[PDB]
This record gives C-alpha cells, sequence and structure tokens, in this order.
C-alpha cells in the first residue's frame, strides 16, 4: 500500500440498533479474531470497527459498559497481534437513543464525555485510532463543527496523541463536502477546527449508485468515484489536512470494478493527502446476496472485489 492505512469495517456490533442494550451473539456480534487474520493476509494493516454509544455508554455522561469495554479491547488485542490498526467508530449519526446532537435530550457535550472515557481507555495505545461519530446528518456544518471541535478537546485534554477521525455533516459525503446550496458547507465550518495535538484526519465516505447512498449495486460510470473525491482532496490540499475514506464500496461487476480501480489510484496519487481508507464492508453477518461483502466465504475464498483491494495493499 502506498497509502499508510488501508482495511476493511468488520460489521456486527453495530447491528439491531433500535435494541438497547441488545444481547451479544443474538442481536449484534463482535468479529471473530480469524477475521483479522484472514485480512492481514491480504495486506491490509486497518480495521474500521463500528460499535454503539448506546452499548458501550447506557446512560449519558455515565460509566463505560465494562462487558463492551472488554469485546472492543477483545478486539484490539487481535488487530494488536496482527500488527493492524483499529479504528474504533462511534457508529451513531450524530444520535443516541434515536435523538439527535444538539437537542436538549442530547447535548453536544454528552459526545465529548463519551470520548473523554474512551480515550481515558485507550490513551496508552498507539493501535488505536479515534472514529468520532459515523455520517453525522439532521445538524448544520456550524453546529456539528461545534460538536466535534469539543470532543477533540476532550480527548486532547487527557493527554491522548491519538489519531482523530473526524467528519463533516451531510452522513460526511466526499462528494458534498463543498456544497453550499443549503448553506454553509463542511468545508467551510471545518476550516476553523483545532487539535491541539495535532494528529487529525479528515473523515468522508464514498459510494458510487445515484444518490452516493450504497443503496444500489450500480456505479454510475466507470470514473465517478475518483470524479467524487477530488473537490475534497483539493480541500485537504488547500487546508494543510489529511483525508481518510472511512467507507466506500462499488458492486461486483465490469462498470464498477473500474470505477474501484479509478478511486484507489487515484488516492494512491494523492498520496500527500489521503492516509488512507477502509472499505465497508465484511463480518460474519452479511447475507450471501450482500453486494459489498468482503467477508470470505465459509469455504475460505475471496470475494470478488478483495481481488482488486490486495492489489492497492
Ligand atoms: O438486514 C440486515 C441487517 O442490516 C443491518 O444494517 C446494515 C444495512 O443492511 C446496510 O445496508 C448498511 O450499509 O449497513 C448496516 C449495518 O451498519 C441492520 O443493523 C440489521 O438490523 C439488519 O439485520
Ligand atoms: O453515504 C452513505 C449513507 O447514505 C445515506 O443516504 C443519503 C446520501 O448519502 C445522500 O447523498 C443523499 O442526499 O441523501 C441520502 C439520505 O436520503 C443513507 O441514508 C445512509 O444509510 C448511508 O449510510
Amino acid at each position: 500500500h502506498m497509502l499508510k492505512y488501508v482495511g476493511v469495517n468488520l460489521s456486527g456490533a453495530e447491528f439491531n440498533s433500535r435494541k438497547k442494550p441488545g444481547t451479544l451473539f443474538k442481536d449484534y456480534t463482535y468479529p471473530a479474531a480469524s477475521d483479522f487474520s484472514y485480512f492481514a493476509g491480504k495486506g491490509m494493516n486497518t480495521i474500521r470497527l463500528p460499535f454503539l454509544w448506546e452499548r458501550v455508554q447506557p446512560e449519558l455522561n455515565g460509566p463505560l459498559d465494562q462487558a463492551q469495554l472488554g469485546l472492543i479491547k477483545k478486539s484490539l488485542e487481535a488487530a494488536k497481534a496482527n500488527k493492524q490498526y483499529l479504528i474504533l467508530d462511534l457508529h451513531n449519526y450524530a444520535t443516541y437513543s434515536g435523538k439527535r446532537i444538539g437537542t436538549s435530550d442530547v447535548p453536544a457535550g454528552a459526545l465529548a464525555d463519551l470520548w473523554r472515557r474512551l480515550a481515558l481507555e485507550f490513551k496508552d495505545d498507539k493501535a488505536v485510532i479515534f472514529g468520532l461519530m459515523n455520517e453525522p446528518n439532521g445538524i448544520s456544518a456550524p453546529d456539528w463543527a461545534n460538536a466535534a471541535q469539543g470532543t477533540i478537546t476532550a480527548i486532547r485534554k487527557t493527554g491522548a496523541k491519538n489519531l482523530i477521525l473526524v467528519p463533516g455533516t451531510a452522513y460526511t459525503g466526499a462528494h458534498s463536502w463543498r456544497s453550499t446550496s443549503y448553506g454553509v458547507s463542511n468545508a467551510k465550518a471545518l476550516e476553523i477546527l483545532k487539535d491541539p495535538g495535532n494528529n487529525l484526519a479528515f473523515e468522508a465516505h464514498q459510494y458510487l449508485d445515484k444518490d452516493y447512498s450504497g443503496t444500489k449495486p450500480v456505479c454510475t460510470s466507470d470514473s465517478v468515484g475518483q470524479e467524487k473525491l477530488q473537490g475534497f482532496t483539493s480541500w485537504l490540499r488547500e487546508n494543510k489536512q489529511k483525508g481518510f475514506l472511512g467507507e466506500f464500496a462499488t458492486a461486483n461487476n465490469p462498470v464498477c470494478d473500474k470505477a474501484l480501480e479509478g478511486m484507489l489510484t487515484y488516492m494512491e496519487k494523492n498520496s500527500d493527502v489521503w492516509l488512507g481508507w477502509t472499505w465497508w464492508a465484511a463480518g460474519a453477518w452479511w447475507k450471501p446476496d450482500y453486494p459489498f461483502t468482503v467477508q470470505p466465504g465459509k469455504d475460505g475464498s475471496d470475494k470478488p472485489q478483495m481481488a482488486i483491494l490486495s492489489k492497492y495493499a
């Protein structure tokens, strides 16, 4: 890999998110240790690990759930054993129990408290990367930027020097990073962020279907991926920042495979600002027909997209 961090999302701990606490192995699962070694064997040195705020912190501003923390720590042991980095992805869409950050129910400070506590747990660990929030939306760019600043500040107050991945609002889409149609863009809002620890990257996501949701197994052209990354890439360069593609995916077809090669090549060519990427997704709980799975088969066989991902790892 020409990029520092390449790998996959191991999805499953965030499943059935309505269920709180939910029951391990019934409503959600953590990854098998064998998942980590499989992806390591393909050249991937980074795992993004979705998990739920509600499961790790059952009451806002309250203590962390020790069982949930233990599961995260067990995944960290597996990552370290396989010489991987682990992104702790608070996979929450700027909500807690269905209520948006910024409402009276969920003040921005509550997210800062969550991250204070996780930072205290993982500060002494070079393998751990802090993924502040999966796909904030339903909150303005300046309000989200304020929430993000509070969270960065809370992490740094603990002494933690770990890399922080900071998203924008609008589902942190790379394509829409500079859009001012509806008001202030992520680009403008996030210009004012300060990290006293100087170890930040901006997390964007990019899907290649008509509305960039990853709802359909279509890539709208064989070049749309790289095209949609350009504005964000320039913004990184303009601001002397780094970026991380926290989710992206393409379906198993010729146009999509061309688009995938194009976007991976594009990030390599622009590795001055792209720190890395994590494909969506692997994990043991996807159905056989899920168009973006790279979880190896029960037969041990590689999924179609893995042959391309492995080339860039
Ligand atoms: O229906 C299967 C499973 O889906 C889970 O949500 C998935 C969703 O299917 C996928 O489109 C999206 O990209 O990822 C999420 C997981 O983060 C859902 O959590 C489960 O309740 C459901 O059984
Ligand atoms: O990008 C993944 C994310 O997409 C969400 O859909 C958004 C889409 O990103 C955005 O470009 C479009 O304008 O609006 C839709 C929402 O209607 C999707 O809802 C998420 O589940 C998904 O993770």
